[PDB]
Protein backbone atom coordinates (compact mmCIF):
# COMPACT_ATOMS: atom_id res chain seq x y z
CA UNK A 1 0.00 0.00 0.00
CA UNK A 2 0.71 3.75 -0.16
CA UNK A 3 0.13 5.35 3.20
CA UNK A 4 -0.30 9.08 3.39
CA UNK A 5 0.88 11.09 6.33
CA UNK A 6 -2.12 13.31 6.86
CA UNK A 7 -2.77 11.10 9.88
CA UNK A 8 -0.54 8.88 12.05
CA UNK A 9 0.54 5.83 10.02
CA UNK A 10 -0.99 3.25 12.31
CA UNK A 11 -1.25 -0.38 11.33
CA UNK A 12 -2.37 -3.62 12.89
CA UNK A 13 0.43 -5.93 14.08
CA UNK A 14 0.38 -9.41 15.62
CA UNK A 15 3.07 -10.10 18.21
CA UNK A 16 3.24 -12.81 20.85
CA UNK A 17 -0.16 -14.02 19.78
CA UNK A 18 -1.69 -10.58 20.38
CA UNK A 19 -3.17 -8.04 17.96
CA UNK A 20 -2.05 -4.46 18.56
CA UNK A 21 -1.96 -1.12 16.74
CA UNK A 22 1.47 0.35 16.05
CA UNK A 23 3.05 3.33 14.36
CA UNK A 24 5.21 2.88 11.28
CA UNK A 25 8.12 5.06 12.38
CA UNK A 26 11.08 5.95 10.11
CA UNK A 27 12.49 7.98 13.00
CA UNK A 28 12.95 4.95 15.26
CA UNK A 29 16.03 2.80 14.85
CA UNK A 30 14.41 -0.12 16.70
CA UNK A 31 10.90 -1.43 17.38
CA UNK A 32 9.49 -0.62 20.83
CA UNK A 33 6.30 -2.23 22.20
CA UNK A 34 4.34 -1.48 25.41
CA UNK A 35 4.80 -3.87 28.28
CA UNK A 36 3.90 -7.48 27.48
CA UNK A 37 5.42 -10.91 28.00
CA UNK A 38 7.51 -12.44 25.23
CA UNK A 39 9.26 -15.84 25.25
CA UNK A 40 13.00 -16.38 25.60
CA UNK A 41 15.98 -14.51 26.87
CA UNK A 42 16.21 -10.77 27.19
CA UNK A 43 18.67 -8.15 28.32
CA UNK A 44 18.21 -4.67 29.71
CA UNK A 45 18.70 -1.56 27.61
CA UNK A 46 18.08 2.19 27.90
CA UNK A 47 16.67 4.13 24.94
CA UNK A 48 16.09 7.81 24.71
CA UNK A 49 14.23 10.48 22.87
CA UNK A 50 12.24 13.62 23.54
CA UNK A 51 11.65 13.72 27.24
CA UNK A 52 14.62 11.52 28.14
CA UNK A 53 15.18 7.80 28.47
CA UNK A 54 13.24 4.69 29.41
CA UNK A 55 14.43 1.27 30.47
CA UNK A 56 13.41 -1.57 28.17
CA UNK A 57 13.85 -5.35 27.76
CA UNK A 58 15.60 -6.35 24.57
CA UNK A 59 14.28 -9.57 23.04
CA UNK A 60 16.00 -10.86 19.91
CA UNK A 61 14.64 -13.02 17.06
CA UNK A 62 10.96 -12.17 17.61
CA UNK A 63 8.45 -12.60 14.83
CA UNK A 64 5.89 -9.87 14.17
CA UNK A 65 3.21 -9.72 11.46
CA UNK A 66 2.99 -6.11 10.25
CA UNK A 67 -0.06 -5.26 8.22
CA UNK A 68 -0.06 -8.85 7.02
CA UNK A 69 3.70 -9.03 6.35
CA UNK A 70 5.94 -11.32 8.46
CA UNK A 71 9.24 -9.94 9.79
CA UNK A 72 11.70 -11.17 12.42
CA UNK A 73 14.04 -9.09 14.50
CA UNK A 74 14.71 -7.41 17.83
CA UNK A 75 11.83 -6.03 19.82
CA UNK A 76 12.27 -3.74 22.79
CA UNK A 77 9.60 -3.93 25.45
CA UNK A 78 8.94 -1.16 27.99
CA UNK A 79 6.90 1.87 29.03
CA UNK A 80 6.67 3.55 25.63
CA UNK A 81 3.52 5.69 25.23
CA UNK A 82 2.86 4.19 21.78
CA UNK A 83 3.81 0.97 20.02
CA UNK A 84 6.51 1.77 17.44
CA UNK A 85 7.60 -0.26 14.42
CA UNK A 86 11.13 0.96 13.79
CA UNK A 87 13.53 0.68 10.90
CA UNK A 88 14.86 -2.70 11.96
CA UNK A 89 11.53 -4.21 10.95
CA UNK A 90 10.38 -1.67 8.34
CA UNK A 91 13.29 -2.73 6.14
CA UNK A 92 12.11 -6.37 6.27
CA UNK A 93 8.71 -5.53 4.81
CA UNK A 94 10.32 -3.40 2.06
CA UNK A 95 9.07 -0.07 3.33
CA UNK A 96 10.28 3.12 1.69
CA UNK A 97 9.66 6.84 2.08
CA UNK A 98 8.78 8.44 -1.25
CA UNK A 99 8.45 12.02 -2.38
CA UNK B 1 13.38 10.05 -4.14
CA UNK B 2 12.71 6.54 -2.87
CA UNK B 3 14.42 6.25 0.50
CA UNK B 4 15.10 2.86 1.98
CA UNK B 5 15.49 2.45 5.75
CA UNK B 6 18.63 0.44 6.29
CA UNK B 7 20.18 3.74 7.49
CA UNK B 8 18.63 6.70 9.28
CA UNK B 9 16.74 8.87 6.72
CA UNK B 10 18.83 11.97 7.30
CA UNK B 11 18.50 14.91 4.92
CA UNK B 12 19.78 18.43 4.62
CA UNK B 13 17.38 21.21 5.63
CA UNK B 14 17.79 24.94 5.23
CA UNK B 15 16.28 27.29 7.83
CA UNK B 16 17.19 30.85 8.51
CA UNK B 17 19.85 30.68 5.81
CA UNK B 18 21.64 27.84 7.55
CA UNK B 19 22.08 24.23 6.50
CA UNK B 20 21.35 21.60 9.14
CA UNK B 21 20.79 17.84 9.15
CA UNK B 22 17.40 16.44 10.10
CA UNK B 23 15.68 13.07 10.35
CA UNK B 24 12.54 12.31 8.28
CA UNK B 25 10.31 11.01 11.02
CA UNK B 26 6.94 9.51 10.24
CA UNK B 27 6.37 8.85 13.96
CA UNK B 28 6.48 12.57 14.77
CA UNK B 29 3.32 14.64 14.39
CA UNK B 30 5.36 17.84 14.53
CA UNK B 31 8.76 19.17 13.43
CA UNK B 32 11.21 19.69 16.31
CA UNK B 33 14.57 21.42 15.91
CA UNK B 34 17.40 22.19 18.34
CA UNK B 35 17.76 25.61 19.88
CA UNK B 36 18.16 28.36 17.30
CA UNK B 37 16.89 31.81 16.64
CA UNK B 38 13.76 32.22 14.53
CA UNK B 39 11.85 35.34 13.63
CA UNK B 40 8.53 36.50 15.00
CA UNK B 41 6.52 35.51 17.99
CA UNK B 42 6.27 32.04 19.52
CA UNK B 43 3.52 30.25 21.45
CA UNK B 44 3.86 27.60 24.16
CA UNK B 45 3.48 23.90 23.45
CA UNK B 46 4.00 20.67 25.35
CA UNK B 47 5.00 17.53 23.42
CA UNK B 48 5.14 13.99 24.79
CA UNK B 49 8.04 11.90 23.50
CA UNK B 50 9.25 8.47 24.50
CA UNK B 51 10.60 9.68 27.85
CA UNK B 52 7.95 12.19 28.85
CA UNK B 53 6.63 15.67 28.16
CA UNK B 54 8.70 18.76 27.45
CA UNK B 55 8.05 22.42 26.76
CA UNK B 56 9.00 23.81 23.36
CA UNK B 57 8.64 27.11 21.51
CA UNK B 58 6.15 27.01 18.67
CA UNK B 59 6.89 29.24 15.69
CA UNK B 60 4.31 29.26 12.92
CA UNK B 61 4.71 29.96 9.18
CA UNK B 62 8.49 29.40 9.04
CA UNK B 63 10.19 28.96 5.69
CA UNK B 64 12.17 25.70 5.58
CA UNK B 65 13.72 23.71 2.75
CA UNK B 66 13.72 19.90 3.24
CA UNK B 67 15.83 17.75 0.91
CA UNK B 68 15.40 20.45 -1.72
CA UNK B 69 11.65 20.83 -1.31
CA UNK B 70 10.07 24.01 -0.08
CA UNK B 71 7.86 24.04 2.99
CA UNK B 72 6.36 26.83 5.08
CA UNK B 73 4.90 25.75 8.41
CA UNK B 74 5.14 25.19 12.12
CA UNK B 75 8.53 24.53 13.69
CA UNK B 76 8.92 23.62 17.34
CA UNK B 77 12.18 24.59 19.02
CA UNK B 78 13.49 22.66 22.03
CA UNK B 79 15.75 19.88 23.33
CA UNK B 80 15.58 16.94 20.98
CA UNK B 81 18.29 14.31 20.39
CA UNK B 82 18.26 15.18 16.64
CA UNK B 83 16.33 17.59 14.44
CA UNK B 84 13.14 15.73 13.32
CA UNK B 85 10.90 16.53 10.34
CA UNK B 86 7.40 15.46 11.28
CA UNK B 87 4.22 14.86 9.39
CA UNK B 88 3.16 18.50 9.37
CA UNK B 89 6.03 19.15 6.88
CA UNK B 90 6.36 15.65 5.39
CA UNK B 91 2.85 16.19 3.98
CA UNK B 92 3.93 19.53 2.44
CA UNK B 93 6.77 17.83 0.51
CA UNK B 94 4.45 15.02 -0.62
CA UNK B 95 5.95 12.18 1.32
CA UNK B 96 4.24 8.81 1.68
CA UNK B 97 5.23 5.45 3.08
CA UNK B 98 5.12 2.53 0.67
CA UNK B 99 5.42 -1.21 0.89
C1 LIG C 1 12.86 11.44 18.61
C2 LIG C 1 13.26 10.40 17.53
C3 LIG C 1 14.73 10.60 17.08
C4 LIG C 1 13.19 8.96 18.11
N1 LIG C 1 11.83 8.51 18.45
C5 LIG C 1 10.87 8.14 17.42
C6 LIG C 1 9.91 9.32 17.14
O1 LIG C 1 9.24 9.01 15.91
C7 LIG C 1 8.88 9.51 18.28
C8 LIG C 1 7.83 8.35 18.35
C9 LIG C 1 6.81 8.67 19.43
C10 LIG C 1 7.19 8.63 20.79
C11 LIG C 1 6.26 8.92 21.82
C12 LIG C 1 4.91 9.26 21.51
C13 LIG C 1 4.55 9.30 20.15
C14 LIG C 1 5.48 9.01 19.13
N2 LIG C 1 8.12 10.74 17.93
C15 LIG C 1 8.33 11.88 18.63
O2 LIG C 1 9.11 12.03 19.53
O3 LIG C 1 7.52 12.89 18.19
C16 LIG C 1 7.48 14.09 19.01
C17 LIG C 1 6.68 13.83 20.29
C18 LIG C 1 5.21 14.23 20.01
C19 LIG C 1 4.17 13.07 19.93
C20 LIG C 1 4.41 12.53 18.50
O4 LIG C 1 4.72 13.67 17.72
C21 LIG C 1 5.16 14.79 18.55
C22 LIG C 1 6.64 15.11 18.20
S1 LIG C 1 11.67 7.77 19.94
O5 LIG C 1 12.29 8.65 20.94
O6 LIG C 1 10.28 7.34 20.08
C23 LIG C 1 12.70 6.31 19.93
C24 LIG C 1 13.94 6.37 20.55
C25 LIG C 1 14.74 5.21 20.54
C26 LIG C 1 14.25 4.05 19.91
C27 LIG C 1 15.14 2.82 19.92
O7 LIG C 1 15.87 2.78 18.72
C28 LIG C 1 13.00 4.03 19.29
C29 LIG C 1 12.20 5.18 19.29
CL1 LIG D 1 16.83 -6.54 14.33
CL1 LIG E 1 15.81 -2.90 -0.08
CL1 LIG F 1 2.45 23.24 9.81
NA1 LIG G 1 15.05 -14.40 21.59
NA1 LIG H 1 5.47 33.06 12.90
Amino acid sequence: PQITLWKRPLVTIKIGGQLKEALLDTGADDTVIEEMSLPGRWKPKMIGGIGGFIKVRQYDQIIIEIAGHKAIGTVLVGPTPVNIIGRNLLTQIGATLNF
